[PDB]
């Protein structure tokens, strides 16, 4: 097994020669190194059932299951599928399509994404990322000061996905639910990245919904607003420099740093056929240590 | 054609009603009983759909729902509630509320045409929102005069099976644009009996503002809901009527004065209903802004 780098950029590594079933121990400590460090490894030529896929996520972590059941893989539930091929639809169409840091609505966000695509379009398909503890470097030191001591609040609210069973529904028991089953979530604005001690502003367009302070008071300033332009989350020419595109092709095998990056999917405008399986794991770290 | 009381001040029935011989003095007879006692209820129908529209047109102007997933396959005046699997939507208004209240235009008259009567009957209650003001207390209508009602459907707009998949902030932005919230008087006179009627309804009534235009901060609309018996889930509140239809009923009742909601049961049985909505000479209230 070789990491190498990718050609002029300190982002990503492709790991060639990765058979996870001989794959010693020292091999996967070398490539989880340099997923918190390179922010995302690509495996090349993994040709995996959804059994063998799940081990190979298994040997990288604890798996966390979607928690809701409408994405589910109807033979392994771990596996989170993003599908557009039906004459019913198996997970979901086109997930993703906003950045984001996965589960970051949820109370306990976990380390590691693997995204294994099955079916990719060969024009217009692919991933952004920002890293946002760059990000967080590359803020000026007015707004570094300004982000200091708070807390972001995440909620699923706005791309909550209404369900097959939700038609007929009125939409504000839809809001009911959401507020009891995945209420807003609050983490520090900043923290320390349990593996690499760099900072990370934590904070999506997608998921964050405002701020607080220590006291839990919201804050009243469009600070979070002026957090998204900074960071390159409202440039949607996806030309900021924060803003890294990636094309999986066949064989590519995913595995990125949750804590470090937001991503957000870049899909047709067509019903062409793409699917992309998903398995995500808690690595030996919570989001950052002592995490209450 | 004879009307008669249903010895009640709420109701009235019409027995003798041939929408294909009435006179204009028949007509004319029932409009003034529906403003009165509020709903007139039409004895011993037998209509197909094309001539159940053809009887709310002798009664004004049809308005036709602007959601289209409601619609009769053949007659979009027809507003169909259908829990048989599938037109019409099921399970409709389970919430107190009047019609298009969340409409900068709402119209005047109401007509519901039951298709399949369970033997489980299928009612519907009313609370005539003109009557639910005279029984306030001084206070309270202190409070309200002068004071503005703002109405919106984004609380009770129905998923529809194009929705699924759709990210829900997009509906809503869907529903703001489409229908956005509207303002009336939180109390008009009524055009055709000179009562004053309090128009909030649970269901659409999001809130009030003040003469200004500025958001009535105090707790006053739960208030009023609770007054007026929108709160009462036991459905025991004086002001609340419920009515039971029978197999030939024609149902047409004051849209101004009443607001309304299905039964708490949930139905297991099927159960249709027509509905014509339906303009009458006059608009909520004498001297609306255009
Ligand atoms: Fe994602
Ligand atoms: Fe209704």
């Amino acid at each position: 097994m070789e990491i190498k780098a990718q050609s002029g950029s300190s982002f990503g590594a492709s790991v060639e020669g990765f058979d996870h079933t001989t794959a010693t121990a020292e091999d996967i400590k070398a490539i989880k190194e340099t997923i918190y460090t390179k922010k995302i490894a690509v495996l090349k030529g993994q040709d995996l059932t959804p059994a063998q896929y799940l081990e190979l996520g298994k040997m990288f972590g604890r798996p966390v299951v979607y928690y809701e059941p409408m994405y589910k893989h109807p033979e392994f539930e771990e596996i989170f599928v993003s599908s557009n091929v039906p004459g019913k639809q198996i997970g979901v169409p086109k997930t993703g399509k906003f950045w984001h840091a996965d589960y970051q609505f949820m109370p306990d966000p976990f380390g590691l994404t693997l995204i294994y695509p099955q079916v990719i379009p060969q024009k217009n398909r692919g991933t952004y990322y920002i890293d946002m503890g760059k990000a967080y470097e590359r803020l000026p030191q007015e707004l570094k000061d300004e982000v200091a001591g708070l807390y972001g609040v995440h909620s699923v609210r706005k791309y909550f996905k209404i369900r097959p069973h939700d038609v007929y529904r009125p939409i504000s028991e839809i809001l009911t639910e959401i507020e009891e089953h995945t209420p807003p979530v609050r983490q520090p604005l900043t923290f320390k990245h349990p593996l690499t001690g760099e900072t990370v502003l934590y904070i999506s367009e997608g998921f964050t919904v405002g701020l607080e302070d220590a006291d839990g008071k919201p804050v009243e300033s469009d600070l979070l607003q002026r957090l998204f332009e900074a960071t390159g989350q409202l440039d949607d020419t996806f030309t900021h420099e924060n803003i890294h595109l990636f094309h999986p092709e066949q064989g590519d095998l995913l595995i990125w740093d949750n804590r470090s990056l937001i991503h957000r999917a870049l899909h047709t405008t067509t019903p062409e056929p793409v699917v992309s399986f998903r398995v995500t794991v808690h690595d030996e770290h919570k989001l950052y240590d002592g995490m209450p």
